[PDB]
């Protein structure tokens, strides 16, 4: 009886990624993902996305589980998919990634901040550059775009309307009307 | 019986949109729409609106779900419908957008801001202005008012009574007594 | 059923170690493991990790549990698993420790701090060294390096990507894709 | 018999695929497979492969036919399997793909070339890419690697030894001695 | 025996049209058909096609022959069927035109060239124009589309995947497995 709306939508194999991406909320998407694999490792899974990004590693826990699990993971971004939100979005299974008409996307680069000794600082700094780069490769690969474009387009906050994210390979098309 | 009051009204295809428009409440509304559509994609969906407005990207996520789903979304304004609230009110299926007798409407332009490097400041400013356009075009369409007209009317706050709102074209008519 | 997704997943014998490691969530993990050993001391027990590190005594309460129960413990890594979370990872039963593709490890030495009289400062100072003392050996032993290598490698913060993770013998291998 | 050693070995349901891959020698493979199918639809077919690759269409006419026919087509790699030779190698029935101890494998992306007007250059440029894309998907399937693991690794000539090719999902096992 | 494999297959009414289309390999195809019509003028005849195209007149001796003989020539494309190749594929008996999964099709208008006195060039180009006219007509026919539609689609090389091919009307369906 729509006792719990989301639990109910989990029976249509739909999952919601909303807001701040961080460990726990991420973990709750993983746990859903896995649960759906088992309930049926053959049917498609739905990941709706309206988020501004967040802690990356947490963000990556979702990503790897989207690949790891048997079923294809379709993604539909509504409202906004930014930074890490844009990533998991374009990480949907090819041909199954969407954008509602006025949703909007944003890309940019790994953000961070360490504090301590010079020695330690080079350590964590070298690390963020590696991640900055991997994230760029994994993005080059899901978008079909060169490492040059990503690198340039992601050095600074960059926005895309629904048409443009399609035109960029980020999502495959625009769902305008449930026909 | 009436355990959970809202659940039961969701069974009468009634969803409430109350207060500030932000990611998590806007998301619980979209899910209500998806659930209602899944249960019966033909009967209209009734959306009551009493909100002061809020986060645009969160609003649009509601906007696109409304226009997406096959079922028509009848929007009803009680109390007030400001900014993103008015926006969503004027987006109910043409013909089924209402205002209870004393609800109130106000409209304006997007509010926001950035902080950072001039370069980054310019990217974010053309982006909110890119949205201002798209938002103004969309207003024009739903109300029938000309783009160029909605602009003049949105540089500043503009209040609308139920009557003037019927005339501005934001709503179709006034609901006074259940007949 | 699917009231608590973590509850349901606990059925497939899957336990999650998530976020900061401390006395109460650690214990919650200790109980889930104990609970499984009762429901089948023969079937494997899965333990997902995405921890940024935590407290030591509490970390051990777990460790010592993974070693005390009869069921084996396959640790899988998603997102990250620093400090105590890298330990517990490489503490999984041999050949059943894994790192998803973009997950990341990071190992270092026991952080702490004390306050008060000199006599006691030495007392707790001696004690911390003994803990690092004992921590390093166990790392060597679980990984395979020499109490000296491990030693080196953990004086400062140190990262290892998924691959570099196996090579150092922290994890048996990169848990690729549900095949 | 021995009058014609290959004809004699076809009787034992064995087909050799040797050297450059082009329409004609490929047609002959397709014709030996079609022919074996017609003689006995249930018995395996052994496709020995020692090729440096060649023309992709010519090969695809061999991959589709391989999959299409009812019999299981086991693939044995001797000497070398590169490019289209490695694709076809990995395309044999699951479990029934092998390598001899010193077979060496090499995978890489598609090669092509067009000459003409920019407009036409466009079509051809984008078709070669559509092809690289379908090709990378199929290598994902038959290997278990993720679409992104293959685009990554085939981005450039990658050499795999017998055990690495087993360890990678290209072939199922290494045949050393007949027993 | 299996001395000649294309012969054994001929007995199964299978004819291969491989690579370049020209008078002599065309004439061989044509005679193979007349032979199968005399054998048994009722049974279908299968024609596999893996060809980049070729000389038009040589192609029409094949086309006119397929239509002329009582037997229904089913057509099945492996690898690729470009230009006159694609023309012939779609010229197969109705409902009896196929494409294996990853075979590809390419369509386009007639190519040619003359050398001489203006008058002769006039008489010759006029002619290549009559042929384009008839080539397009016959394609509209066999595929279902309309004259206007083809000429549009065919002015420049155009690629079609097995699916797109069926969607377009060149082939009736995609053969995937022997059921």
């Amino acid at each position: 009886r729509s006792f719990d709306i989301y639990s109910r939508l989990l029976k249509e194999r739909v999952i919601f990624l909303t807001g701040q991406v961080e460990d726990h909320m991420a973990n709750l998407i993983v746990a859903q993902m896995l649960f759906l694999e088992a309930e049926n490792p053959e049917k498609d899974i739905y990941l709706y996305i309206n988020s501004p990004g967040g802690v990356i590693t947490a963000g990556m826990s979702i990503y790897d589980t989207m690949q790891f699990i048997k079923p294809d993971v379709s993604t539909i971004c509504m409202g906004q998919a930014a930074s890490m939100g844009a990533f998991l979005l374009t990480a949907g299974a090819k041909g199954k990634r969407f954008c509602l008409p006025n949703s909007r996307v944003m890309i940019h680069q790994p953000l961070g901040g360490y504090q301590g000794q010079a020695t330690d600082i080079e350590i964590h700094a070298r690390e963020i550059l590696k991640v900055k780069g991997r994230m760029n490769e994994l993005m080059a690969l899901h978008t079909g775009q060169s490492l040059e474009q990503i690198e340039r387009d992601t050095e600074r906050d960059r926005f895309l309307s629904a048409p443009e994210a399609v035109e960029y390979g980020l999502v495959d098309s625009i769902l305008t009307h449930r026909n």
